[PDB]
């Protein structure tokens, strides 16, 4: 009964705490239900091009984390950002598009960003 | 035999973002694990904490290193991987007084140096 549609187009500047190159995936909550895209192997500029849909059962912020997969392990926080929804209720089309700049654990920016395209079917 | 290794400090220790380190270091030889206190906000912490392992007649497998590992403590999430060395018991005790003093370079989660280093002191009493 209503949907939110959610494309994560891609990432730049995206870098690990090492020599390692970023495998990175980003992990989107939204109402408390959490989605995950597809890991990019080897790319500090990954591009996934992943469309989600969130069923909203009949009834704000996308929070999204984008993490390094770790060869066999506990995958290592590179960045977060939360984007409000309010915007994507502003323009006619009920959809928009952001150009997330990365916080750290301390919220301050990593200088990476994370572009992503929401929309809005009542 | 009892195996004394005292840990001191770190050098160049740093987080992946602006937190500044609140490191501890862990210590693992034959499967028993020691753990320092964290040092709150230093990315050159200093821990001067010293570990024994009784020997105890357990499987002495030719070639058995320390094996040593720095991360940053998380209020908000997992603790966070800083660096790792492995040393050679063998080769540093091989001194007559069966102590010595070793400088053991930090790798990476891809075995590359990270620029850090960890201080520590090693001695065994037969
Ligand atoms: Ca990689
Ligand atoms: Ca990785
Ligand atoms: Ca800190
Ligand atoms: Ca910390």
């Amino acid at each position: 009964g209503g949907m939110l549609r959610v494309f994560i187009l891609y990432a730049e500047n995206v870098h690990t705490p090492d020599t390692d190159i970023s495998d990175a995936y980003c992990s989107a909550v939204f109402a408390g239900v959490k989605k995950r895209t597809k890991v990019i192997k080897n790319s500090v500029n990954p591009v996934w091009n992943e469309g989600f849909e969130w069923d909203l059962k009949g009834i704000s912020e996308l929070h999204v984390v984008v993490k390094d997969h770790e060869t066999m392990g506990r995958n290592r926080f590179l960045g977060e950002a939360k984007v409000p929804l309010r915007e994507v209720l502003a323009t006619p089309s009920l959809s928009a598009s952001f150009n997330a700049p990365l916080l750290d654990t301390k919220k301050q920016p990593t200088g990476a960003s994370l572009v992503l395209q929401v929309s809005y079917t009542p």
